[PDB]
């Protein structure tokens, strides 16, 4: 008595862990996962069955896959995110605007319950940055943000017009031990944990007191399954803020140093992430999600740090303790 | 010392009258106007020179025209509007989302000051319907509205990222004597004037006390030129509410009956327009436009009605007085 689940953009951070959690909960031939490239050699789902190559800009191949697999749920996860979007805006528009439109059409044509994530990047500096509401001014300063406002609104219209069961959350910063640190908006956090484990200098591009809403991956995974399991009648809206807890870089540093009893050498040197982060909320009001469908958080910042400092050596072979 | 002006979607109501006003102000070889079809036989600019056929979904033809004409201003006016958009959403998305993206890219590549209109249709029922602000919640219930929120935000991002001089107003209901009445959201108004002149029954699909922001075409034309003439430094934003005055159907009826001293036989019978109109503002706060660039209105509802009742017989040969 269980869903058939298509995941697109499955090689991302969320897509990888979600795919594995869905397989474990619903069995692996109940779950098909896809992405535009094949899993890299050491990628967590390299070698596994029921992972496919699919360019979501190839609308025929996209429909062919939906036609053959017959999903009842789809997690449509491809996105060019905030930092990379500012370098490759053509691709962010193609992915985040065109493949969203195709995905919604397929959800309509094939009767699929469709999850498309939005993001705190859909907010900008007029949002009311403290305990930001579900409904407020949306003035995003990144093209990624701009495309996600459109995705929210387009999905919602599909719901009203065609009865497409469109569901979404605005993802906060998502922390996990699998992620590698580059230049993403909230990547300083993961760089910080690596710096602590390697006992090397951490140059942090987000300013020390710039708070953001954040969550640890297990809580995210839980809520992403849970919003899809809810019956439609419990949902008063299509798009929900969700949060775990807020922190700034100085607070994260504090949590890590507390667990290790070692001071991280940190220099706060503004980078591209700062100006973006500063346009985003400090914290979200996620009370609609709590009330309608039971969004819950088990991790606080210190439980998260304990788990991160234990996992990262295991998953990436950095030094432990 | 004058602009070179490209108008796209020039056969619409605004496009036709604007094209003629720009020609008269700047000379006709300073103005190129285009649309996807040729002007119908009796259309106001049938026969004229410097009107072209161009499918704005043909991005090469679009660039070829910009390349050859070398505009310094572009009024990018094609749109599938609120009622028709609900019947042809594929076309509204193609036009209102894809051609907007092309137009902005061209404005960037070719250094063009670009006007793309938005609309009160970008608002929905959470906007704060009285004296709606420039910045508020945008929850449009029509696909046309959804695409215009995206246009606002995308244009604004082009401005910030690339220095594209993107300018926009949220058009209220626009009244003019040239328009013919069909099923558009605010077409009851024009049907009402025809009913009065023909002394026939008027079946009105908007409920009698449903107020909307409105303006008469000459004031619109004025503001559309004026926002483009402003120097960039006077503009504190890219998108401006503009209004003339608000009315409901009963108020319009009142104005017309007052000018004619004849009672119109009106039956208020809800149609598709009502539910849409009811999600839109009653009135707009246009004080930013007034302050930054001098938006001004000469017509009130009775001056408008006097002019409409004089023009419509002249332009369409209905009975006069």
């Amino acid at each position: 008595h269980m869903p058939r689940v298509l995941v697109t953009g499955a090689l991302g951070q969320i897509g990888t862990d979600l795919s594995l959690a869905l397989r474990d909960k619903f069995g692996a031939d109940s779950v098909l996962v896809s992405d535009v490239v094949e899993p890299g050699a050491k990628h967590p789902l390299a070698g596994l069955k029921g992972v496919e190559k699919l360019d979501c800009l190839d609308s025929n191949g996209f429909e062919k896959l939906v036609k053959e697999f017959k999903p009842t749920w789809m997690y449509h996860l491809p996105a060019i995110m905030s930092v990379r979007g500012e370098a490759e805006p053509d691709l962010a528009m193609d992915i985040n605007v065109n493949t969203t439109r195709y995905a919604l059409e397929l959800a309509r044509k094939y009767n699929i319950r469709i999850f498309i994530p939005s993001t705190i990047a859909a907010f900008g500096d007029k949002c009311g940055k403290t305990m930001t509401k579900d409904d407020t001014i949306m003035n995003p300063s990144t093209v990624y943000g701009v495309t996600k406002v459109y995705t929210e609104l387009l999905g919602t219209w599909y719901r009203q017009k065609y009865g497409v069961d469109f569901r979404s959350v605005r993802l906060p910063g998502i922390i996990s031990a699998a992620t590698l640190p580059g230049g993403g908006a909230t990547d300083y956090a993961i760089h910080m944990y690596h710096s602590a484990l390697l006992q090397k200098k951490c140059v942090c591009p987000v300013l020390p007191y710039e708070s953001l809403p954040m969550m640890y991956m297990p809580d995210t995974l839980n809520s992403l399954v849970k919003i899809m399991e809810a019956p439609l009648e419990k949902l008063t809206r299509t798009v929900y803020n969700i949060t775990g807890f807020s922190f700034s870089p100085s607070e994260l540093r504090f949590s890590i140093e507390r667990c290790t009893d070692r001071t991280i050498e940190v220099e706060y040197v503004e980078g591209p992430a700062q100006k973006i982060a500063n346009s985003w909320p400090d914290s979200l009001d996620d009370s609609n999600a709590r009330n309608d469908w039971g969004h819950q958080v088990k991790y606080d910042i210190d439980m998260m740090s304990e788990d991160m400092l234990r996992q990262i050596p295991i998953l990436h072979g950095l030094p432990s303790l």
